[PDB]
């Protein structure tokens, strides 16, 4: 049993509910404070902590336990440092290009073990991903897993999700890194990147990339990026292909 | 279940000795080759043993990912860069500190285990890896090595406390710098003395926080229940 006894977890300061606590160390705790969980709110718990249970890798946020009988709630470790949207988005330093190859690949790595675990993430995006210690990549935020516009699949605009979907979020994920920035500077209208993408008279700026970014990575990048769902590479390739360029410089 | 298919492993250049390996499996691994053709007597000894790991879910407790039962059993953990506590303490300068949070990360990780109702039984600066060189790994919990044995296991030997003794050991090597009886470079005489309770480490080879001392004393104790428990070890520690 993963179920940690209540009492055992002294809880902290607010994150955004997801409380910092102490439990044999740092732990991060995610409340759901409700006098009494809806039906729909018990297997969104059960399912998350099924998905949570099967991971045992180090680029995945690491589950440590659970809580059922005051509140439902789901314990993983204490990450210290930002994700990586504030790192790239809201922050003055920038990374080398050795760290973002880098970044990318652990990145890749984790979504390959999920992917050989029959499971989507179906939410990747920068947001989701954190710095672990600023060097070690932890994706998290694992709200919507099975077994956010701007990182959407067409197919995920106009069931939608699949393995194909977490491949074109990862391949924004990738434009983050090598440009910078947020896919669509142009556009500040939701309702229009939603049509304009979906119909597929949109897609991100490559010509955005860094002069620095090796064309493996750029070239890599456009095919998570396609349009057409089955014309997008598994993540194997996707860690084959990024393991291959880092090597190469 | 966590076995992991023949083949899915590609292993790599021997680490150390089973048998440790480097391996690529979603990424980095490590790879202990066991020392085993296997018989159905020692299949589910060996999965005994797995169950055991399959309950570790901390940050300071080396990370199990899985084993292999072909070709040979093996135990698949996760991949730590940089070297043990040890090879930092005994053939490489830690500022205070950071000496303090390796020790105070590995009382969260012995916290755990016990909380788990785990026993080490091995805990020791070579079984401690410090991943990135910040965050502290404790692993081979799954002739020997004296040093950090207490009095009662020379002569349940196996018990919380002497996991207490272990970790006392451990906070002497990070306080001193050094292995305790190395005035004494006879593993006889050191396991007749300090099983005879007439040899205890020498403290007077510790800027140690007095509170630590404390504490270092009151696990190395020589009384199996004079040993504080690792919850009341973490409290002062982190206090
Ligand atoms: C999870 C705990 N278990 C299940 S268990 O069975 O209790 N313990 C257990 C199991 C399997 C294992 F591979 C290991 C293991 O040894 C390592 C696991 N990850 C590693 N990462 C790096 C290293 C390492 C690299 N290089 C050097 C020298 C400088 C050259 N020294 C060390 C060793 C390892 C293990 F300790």
């Amino acid at each position: 049993d993963w179920e940690i006894p209540d009492g055992q977890i002294t809880v902290g300061q607010r994150i955004g509910t997801v409380y910092k606590g102490k439990w044999h160390g740092d732990v991060a705790v995610k409340m759901l404070n409700v006098t009494a969980p809806t039906p729909q709110q018990l297997q969104a718990f059960k399912n998350e902590v099924g998905v949570l249970r099967k991971t045992r890798h180090v680029n995945i946020l690491l589950f440590m336990g659970y809580s059922t009988k005051p509140q439902l709630a789901i314990v993983t470790q204490w990450c210290e440092g930002s994700s990586l949207y504030h790192h790239l988005h809201a922050s003055e330093t920038k990374f080398e290009m050795k760290k973002l190859i880098d970044i990318a690949r652990q990145t890749a790595r984790g979504m390959d073990y999920l992917h050989a675990k029959s499971i989507i993430h179906r939410d990747l995006k920068s947001n989701n991903i954190f710095l672990h210690e600023d060097n070690t990549v932890k994706i998290g935020d694992f709200g919507l897993a099975t077994e956010s516009i701007l990182w959407m699949a067409p197919e995920v605009i106009r069931n939608p999700y699949s393995f194909q979907s977490d491949v074109y979020a990862f391949g924004i994920v990738l434009y983050e890194l090598m440009t910078g920035q947020l896919p669509y500077s142009n556009i500040n209208n939701r309702d229009q990147i939603i049509e304009m993408v979906g119909r597929g008279s949109l897609s991100p700026d490559l010509s955005k990339v860094r002069s620095n970014c090796p064309k493996r990575m750029k070239r890599l990048m456009a095919e998570c990026l396609k349009k057409k769902r089955d014309e997008r590479p598994s993540f194997p390739r996707i860690l084959a292909e990024i393991e291959e360029l880092a090597r190469e410089l």
